[PDB]
């Protein structure tokens, strides 16, 4: 049938819909559904590692351990089918052969597919579905590094929360691991649940992928895998997540003839960003691992960048407050070294303030100097003291999400890149949510009915951002006038980029243009170490995480150099 979005699911209205912030909440309710599976637990992952922790701190020995739950699952009679993404064989990576054997050998009724072979682009999406009745969507993998919680804290030293390889830093460090002398990269990200018809739709996904893969390859013919039968939709399970709210919702993904054995390809997700893009009346709020967009029909393709652009000249043309929110990573993280990482920084760049087509360009050449009062641009830090030191390291902002107006969300695994957005490549899942259920709220100092789902969502991306958690937080409840936009967006994130600046003299920043600079940059003295009582009295100023995103950091590096569709 013809769906919104030209999606292969359709709008299931009043779905039970769940959101997270951060891994620590959506582990542990994967763990509690797999623990109430009777028949079936569907799992893909980029990268999947069997000996996590899904609850913490540890009790109950290795109960809640993956592999763990798997295993007792499946002598239960539960059949557990796993596809994994194959990385490259010149990865350092995902040891995704090694993990197929960890698990298969846990016992016969856990089946695990690798794809694709390369005798090529991936599978992204992230999701577990119980019983074809409750499905996890978001962009957390069940691997090393991406358990956090919302203090996003840099150390472990007792090794209570990231056991052994679980303890992890992705961030590049070779302009030219121990966690006694190195603090850990907190790991930033939001999932989401959803149960009944719309899992059913997750599902379908994950069988029709499972028995294309099943009848490509040989390994697979056998009987010993089963061919997967999508649940009658005439029909649930005796678990309900916790805090879930009734919404309208809709799946989407990015899928083709190779990924998924479709003859037209699918770019749901994309058509649903730039849907909900240019409907919003208010403000859009994105985090997101990427921001590769504006397109020119050339080299890049997607259609965000420039709908966020053209949203924003409507508010100025029509003489209305509208604000716009982006979170990104201060640095692209790698799990090619240094030529990587210079190559996403320059299609980031291109897409913020580099060049004529920039978001910003556009902007200023309708808008001059009022762009400040529409966008804002900003990544994530912290701090903390470490064997007597003090160190800093960026929050890697993992999150694909998108809020509009306090009533509508997208949360999938897609980024905001081509790679991600154009269906033909990268495989991926998103669910939008719309709300149906309103609370008294307010927008620009009106009265404002606003989503129950959507708000509470956004209201706890700024509470963990800007550092309201457990505090009133009147300051908040707007999320576009004037006082909010100046006095607690933009000054927080001008105030602690200034504050880590001065301490710390980090990395990115606006000062530092070329290579040769950095290398003489980080040789000079630094108040961290030099005069750690002042540093610490000036830290007692930071509040929140936010900081201010640095537009001229190697402005002026050319940061190219592999064909460049790779980066993109
Ligand atoms: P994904 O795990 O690369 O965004």
């Amino acid at each position: 049938k013809d769906h919104r979005f030209g999606s292969y699911a359709a709008i299931q209205e009043n779905a039970l819909a769940k959101w997270y912030v951060n891994a620590k909440g959506y582990f542990e309710d994967v763990a509690n559904a797999m623990e109430e599976a009777n028949e079936e637990i569907f799992i893909t992952d980029w990268w999947l590692s069997p000996e996590i922790f899904l609850k913490r701190p540890v009790v109950e020995g290795n109960r809640w351990r993956l592999d763990c739950i798997l295993k007792r699952k499946a002598q239960q009679g539960v059949r557990i089918f796993i596809m994994l993404y194959k990385e490259v064989e010149l990865a350092l990576g995902i040891n995704s052969e090694y993990t197929k054997r960890t698990l298969m050998r846990l016992h016969p009724n856990i089946k695990v597919m690798r794809h694709p072979d390369h005798v090529l682009w991936a599978h992204h999406e992230k999701l577990v579905i119980i019983d074809q009745s409750v499905a996890f969507v978001g962009g957390i993998d069940l691997a090393y590094g991406r358990w956090d919680d919302n203090e996003h804290r840099l150390t472990d030293v007792g090794s209570v929360f990231w056991h052994g390889k679980d303890y992890c830093n992705f961030v590049f460090k070779d302009w030219v691991i121990d966690r006694y002398s190195t603090p850990r990269m907190p790991w930033h990200d939001i999932a989401s649940a959803v149960h009944g018809k719309a899992a059913r739709d997750v599902a379908r996904h994950f069988i029709q992928r499972w028995n294309f893969t099943k009848i490509m390859k040989s390994k697979y013919r056998s009987l010993s895998y089963p061919f997967l039968l999508p649940k009658s939709q005439t029909t649930e399970l005796r678990y309900q997540v916790p805090g879930s709210v009734h919404a309208n919702v809709q799946l989407l993904r990015s899928a083709a003839d190779w990924s998924a054995g479709i003859k037209y390809h699918e770019e749901s997700i994309h058509a649903a960003y730039v849907h909900v893009i240019e409907n919003s009346r208010h403000y859009i709020y994105i985090e997101n691992q990427f921001f590769i967009s504006c397109a020119d029909d050339k080299v890049v393709f997607n259609k965000i960048g420039d709908a966020i652009a053209q949203r924003i000249l409507k508010a100025h043309r029509e003489n209305q407050k509208y604000r716009v929110y982006v979170v990104i990573p201060l640095l692209p993280g790698f799990e090619g070294g240094g030529n990587a990482l210079q190559a996403i920084m320059h299609f980031n760049y291109r897409t913020m303030c580099r060049g004529e087509n920039s978001i910003l360009g556009q902007l200023k050449a309708e808008l001059g100097n009022q762009w400040i009062n529409y966008i804002s641009f900003c990544g994530l830090r912290t701090h903390a003291e470490l064997e007597g030191n003090l160190v800093t390291e960026l929050i890697y902002v993992h999150s694909k999400l998108l809020i509009a107006d306090d009533n509508t969300v997208i949360i999938g695994s897609a980024n905001i890149n081509d790679r991600s957005m154009l269906g033909k490549r990268d495989s991926e899942m998103a669910v939008i949510v719309q709300d149906t259920e309103t609370v008294p709220s307010v927008m620009d100092g009106k009265e404002y009915q606003a989503g129950r789902f959507a708000r509470g969502l956004r209201l706890q991306c700024f509470r963990v951002v800007l550092g309201y958690l457990d505090d009133p937080s009147e300051d908040i409840q707007d999320p576009v006038s004037d006082k909010f936009f100046k006095e607690v967006w933009v000054s927080t994130a001008a105030r602690n980029a200034t504050i880590y600046d001065k301490v710390f003299r980090c990395l990115p920043n606006d000062e530092v243009h070329n290579l040769i600079q950095l290398r003489d940059f980080i040789n000079k003295p630094v108040l961290a170490k030099e005069d750690p009582i002042r540093a610490e009295e000036e830290l007692k100023k930071i509040r929140g995480f936010l900081v201010q995103f640095p537009f001229y950091f190697l402005s002026e590096e050319s940061l190219l150099p592999v064909p460049m569709e790779v980066w993109t």
